[PDB]
């Protein structure tokens, strides 16, 4: 079946000229709105979540592990560093690493997290053990962002991220005290305004980690509380034919604004 709501997707995808993924669940009743929902996209950023996440469930067994230093050196500054740079020669805790990463999109914080974790396969190894068959992450920063078409490297679905996403903050993927920081942390993203946050009403609170790569890749995954219900889990993820393509967040904003009506 295709719903009015998939309809309205497809119309937006059209206009875009590219690929358009969106997995919703709403918590109220669990049902489910997917658009291209098991199609594969490149992550970007959007993996960040996954990491930091990960080393959440490591320090639910070492109660220092957030305030543990770890150094940065210069030679570990990639390309984009706007809290990194400012630590080249000292140190930051993995905390402060969790933050930059999901609150400013570090990428020098989070290949600190990738390392925390033995590389890009202990991200991926705790996808699994929290249920995601799905997610993959197969490189470090900045390579991670090629987002070449067709290339299965550092990609997921909309469906399994949006479960994920569900899992570890509204579910009990973390223990509670973590779950809290990373929905802290998810609420004081700097970078959002512009996505999925921008086609809702503004006075929702959400918390959200965005995305950005090559083919114009553009992607948001957010979990919401909107006025008078239970909250939503929403992933928009878009990516576009041109290797240089630029950035589409009017895009995501567009599809969420959708969903939005759809409720
Ligand atoms: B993550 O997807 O937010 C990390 N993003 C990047 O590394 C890319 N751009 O990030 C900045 C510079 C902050 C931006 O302009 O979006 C990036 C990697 S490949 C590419 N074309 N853009």
């Amino acid at each position: 079946q295709t719903s009015a709501v998939q309809q309205k997707l497809a119309a937006l995808e059209k206009s875009s000229g590219g690929r358009l993924g969106v997995a919703l669940i709403d918590t109220a009743d669990n049902t489910q709105v997917l658009y291209r929902g098991d199609e594969r996209f490149p992550m970007c950023s959007t993996s960040k979540v996954m990491a930091a996440a990960a080393v959440l469930k490591q320090s639910e067994t070492q109660k220092q592990l957030l305030n543990q230093p770890v150094e940065i050196k210069p030679a570990d500054l990639v390309n984009y560093n706007p809290i990194a740079e400012k630590h080249v020669n000292g140190t930051m805790t993995l905390a402060e690493l969790s933050a930059a990463a999901l609150q400013y999109s570090d990428n020098t914080a989070m290949n600190k997290l990738i390392a925390q974790l033995g590389g890009p396969g202990g991200v991926t190894a705790f996808a699994r053990a929290i249920g995601d068959e799905t997610f993959r992450l197969d490189r470090t920063e900045p390579t991670l962002n090629t987002a070449i078409p067709g290339d299965p490297r550092d990609t997921t679905t909309p469906r399994a991220m949006a479960q994920t996403l569900r899992q570890l903050t509204l579910g009990h993927a973390l223990g509670e005290t973590q779950r809290a920081q990373l929905v802290t942390w998810l609420k004081g993203n700097t970078t959002g305004a512009a996505s999925i946050r921008a086609g809702l009403p503004t006075s929702w609170t959400a918390g959200d980690k965005t995305g950005s790569g090559d083919y114009g890749t553009t992607n948001d995954i957010a979990v919401i509380w909107p006025q008078g219900r239970a909250p939503l889990v929403l992933v928009t993820y878009f990516t576009q034919p041109q290797q240089n393509a630029e950035s589409r967040r009017d895009v995501l904003a567009s599809a969420a604004r959708i969903i939005a009506e759809g409720l």
